[PDB]
């Protein structure tokens, strides 16, 4: 294949776009270069193609969640409720992983169809940026592969954030990646950081009979931006479900002891009531920053910011023109539709489009049960802003859907301009939020109202209905069935 | 309260409970109506909430998760389970809870909003009153400004075959089987039909069904996705005779039905047993003893009360909202027509395009749509372009390994308007919310598709269907 040049294809190529990285930024940026007329290449050091959210981030945390939630419905109460009635209910833990690894086996080759399709050239190596028109890749055999190009898109992606004092060994002490792919559910697993990715994975084994205690250094559990009602909430259903938090403390230390247990050493952030707890597995997941190594920007002379991103201006070119850089390699929230989304406007620009984004209609999703989801400003921002506001609520337990099938934990809260009502932010959790959000991003896209919003049809019995009646409750101050 | 009869008087009262009559009588209330409801029932919310849209949801969500445990599918996600029975009574009981705590809480927010209930049989008896009857034969007059008409809907018959709720069912009688029938044959594959089929079906019923039309799913379902839906359903185990009409049906003195087929042009007779026939041919508008006909008030050919753009009847402080009224016989519609009726009399802009009322059918795969199908389309002579994309490239159905079907889009060539939006598989019944305020924005395919749809969703589907007809091809198919 002219389109996939692995080890031992070293002839020069020449390119007008060339992609480095074949995440959501990468993968999708470079299909949609093909598709606008641009002769494309995409560059990826990994045996597969597809990232860290197809690898080892969103493709098998949410199967994994999806799995181990069944496995919560059939082996508690939940089934016998409805008049379903099993004698033994055991964990395959092997059979889930595999349920896992069809998947994102499933996606990963897609990638590489996509790019056969679209005639994008797939070079297997590591991408160096060696001229400001050109890319050396290096392959696994020790070759080389000169890309001479009109233009350079950086989309190199993420790391987890080490721990200092720590030493991830994906054994007992693991990041994401190992806790995606334990052997056996550990008796008990403390988690280093309560944000997005913690709480998933912590609640994923949890329900599979884990112990599980998060520990934070912040007060609140979800991560950056999350509404602070919203995550009190969330935190105190969690912590129904049997999900521990320690926040407000710092991890000083840990250590693996002689019978295979791993002490970890905490205290208060603001310093004093130092303790230790013991668990089996440790999952560490601070954060993730942005993936620059080895890429040639020194000697190009792009320099950094302080936390290791990418400097862009808003159609996503660096200080050198002819050569950007979008998704989790610059700033912004460190998201996969994100990464879509820059990677799709930086190669529309490339061709002669017109580049505005704005972060704020980027949505988040917490893909635990229930679900947290949420769109434009939380209640912290507009205080903080000064910007005057109205509040509708409504909860699932008045929702007709929740109510049918039994699953009404959460509510739905709406942040109208006071004076405009203009819908300024939508918060979700429960049932549903994650697609339900992206109604939210429709309406705020246009700029709609609350009064809009009510006024659109809902399907009746639907989840759905919470967001039309916080709505309404919103911009007319009362829903009706609540 | 309790110690020569005294009548009440209203601004507004509303005849009938179901989801137009007491979401009207609750706004009604909140914009400052004096607000009286009468419902002859014993249980308030109507079709929808005793015999309709709930508890037919409850048995579905439970029937389709005692096919997950009692299938292959909790197997293949490591979950074992030595056996897995069902107890029919149990889930039974979940479906009557779910009623009992929203038929309760429709009267609980009345209460809170100050809607005074009145039940019994309610007949209009002047252009200013109502009488209800008790079902003692006790009256209460209300003297009223105006009156609501939310009257509802009933079973349409099969003529020559009587409904016995006891071998012989409609709709009610279907959700309250008391076992699951050995053979079970519907008449009609419409929404209804295919849902409580369905439900049947997966709790181990040989279930038929048996329409006239060419198509499942009943009116304005577009073809493509009917045809596709049915081939799933068929792939189930749910058998369809299409092309085909009932002649009749006999009781047997065993406790059993022969039903008496042949195809819809003529010819083929065939005489098909089974253990209980569900008859859902239709539904029709419900004005019986109302009053209609002496106050001169009448119906279309099909039953219904014809009324203006404002809900008013010929007589103008009389209104007809909801399934006695012509438009698509949905819940969500009858509520929406509720609340821009009273609005309306508060003196406010009424508006409601039907084009933009969704449909939802609850199986698994779900389907849903908003706007017109293609069919409509070519009728109306209107240029359009089609964007397809299957759940089985959308990563959250892979990743859930639940990847039946697809979303088609329909978009106007001269413009790039959405016309059109079905969805076949998972989710489809939430995600037609977004489709239907799209339509209702009169969006463009092009603006849907910029829009930054969260990762991984089966909502992608939806943004990159758009983006298909749009542009002319999607990013991950
Ligand atoms: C456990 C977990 C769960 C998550 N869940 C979600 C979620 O549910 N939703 C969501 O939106 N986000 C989620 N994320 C975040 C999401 O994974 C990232 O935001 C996203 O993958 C970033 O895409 P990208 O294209 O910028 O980078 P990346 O996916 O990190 O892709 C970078 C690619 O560049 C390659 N590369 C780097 N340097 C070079 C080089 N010099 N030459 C060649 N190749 C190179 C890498 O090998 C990699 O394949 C999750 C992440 C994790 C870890
Ligand atoms: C099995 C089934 C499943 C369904 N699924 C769905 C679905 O999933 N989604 C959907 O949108 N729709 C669904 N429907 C349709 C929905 O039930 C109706 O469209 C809706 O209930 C109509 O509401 P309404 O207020 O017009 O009438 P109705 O709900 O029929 O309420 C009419 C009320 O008026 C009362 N009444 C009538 N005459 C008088 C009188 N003279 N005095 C006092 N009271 C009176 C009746 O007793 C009743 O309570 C379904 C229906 C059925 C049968």
């Amino acid at each position: 294949e002219v389109l996939f040049q692995g080890p031992g294809a070293d002839q020069p190529i020449d390119a007008d776009v060339t992609v480095i990285g074949s995440g959501p930024g990468g993968y999708v940026a470079a299909i949609k270069a093909a598709q606008l007329g641009f002769k494309t290449v995409c560059i990826e050091k990994n045996e597969t193609l597809g990232g860290t959210c197809l690898n080892v981030g969103c493709i098998p945390s949410k199967a994994l969640l999806n799995n181990s939630h069944y496995y919560h419905m059939a082996h508690g109460k939940d089934f016998a409720s409805r008049g379903i009635e099993m004698s033994e209910v055991r964990l395959n833990l092997d059979k889930m992983m595999e349920q896992k690894s069809t998947a994102v086996k499933a996606l990963t080759g897609g990638i590489a169809h996509l790019f056969k399709q679209n005639k994008v050239v797939h070079v297997n190596g590591y991408g160096k940026i060696t001229g400001k028109n050109q890319v050396t890749a290096t392959k696994a055999d020790g070759g080389t592969q000169v890309i001479d190009t009109k233009n350079i898109l950086i989309a190199t992606g993420s790391e987890v954030t080490p721990f200092p004092g720590i030493t991830i060994d994906e054994d007992t002490i693991v990041s994401s990646t190992g806790a995606l792919s334990l052997k056996k559910v550990p008796e008990k697993m403390v988690v280093i950081g309560a944000g997005v990715i913690g709480v998933e994975l912590g609640s994923v084994w949890q329900r599979l009979g884990a112990d599980v205690t998060a520990v934070e250094f912040l007060g609140h559990v979800g991560g950056v931006g999350i509404d602070m009602e919203i995550s009190k909430n969330f935190q105190r259903i969690l912590q129904k479900q049997g999900f521990k938090f320690k926040l407000n403390t710092k991890v000083t230390g840990a250590t693996k002891k002689s019978d295979g247990k791993i002490d970890v050493s905490i205290e208060a952030a603001s310093g004093g009531k130092a303790e230790v707890i013991t668990c089996d597995v440790l999952l560490v997941c601070i954060g993730r920053r942005p993936f620059t190594k080895n890429l040639g920007l020194e000697e190009l002379g792009i320099e950094l910011d302080p936390r290791g991103r990418i400097p862009v201006n808003t159609r996503f070119q660096t200080k050198i023109p002819n050569i950007y850089a979008i998704g989790d390699v610059v700033a912004g929230p460190m998201l996969a539709h994100k990464a879509e989304d820059e990677g799709i406007i930086c190669v529309e620009g490339m061709a002669g489009g017109a580049v505005h984004i704005d972060y704020n209609c980027v949505p988040s999703v917490i893909y635990t049960h229930p679900e947290v989801a949420w769109v434009g400003k939380s209640e912290e921002q507009l205080k903080e802003e000064g910007i005057e506001y109205k509040v509708g609520k409504f909860p699932f337990a008045a929702n007709s859907r929740a109510k049918t099938n039994a699953d009404t934990d959460g509510m739905v809260k709406i942040l109208g301009q006071k004076s405009t009502d203009r819908v300024l932010g939508a918060h979700i959790l429960g049932p549903g939020a994650g697609e339900m959000v992206n109604e939210a991003a429709l309406a705020l896209e246009y700029g709609a109202s609350c009064e809009v919003i009510a006024r659109v049809c809902h399907a009746h019995p639907t989840l759905s209905e919470a967001f039309r009646e916080a709505n309404l409750a919103a911009s007319f101050g009362k829903s009706i069935n609540f």
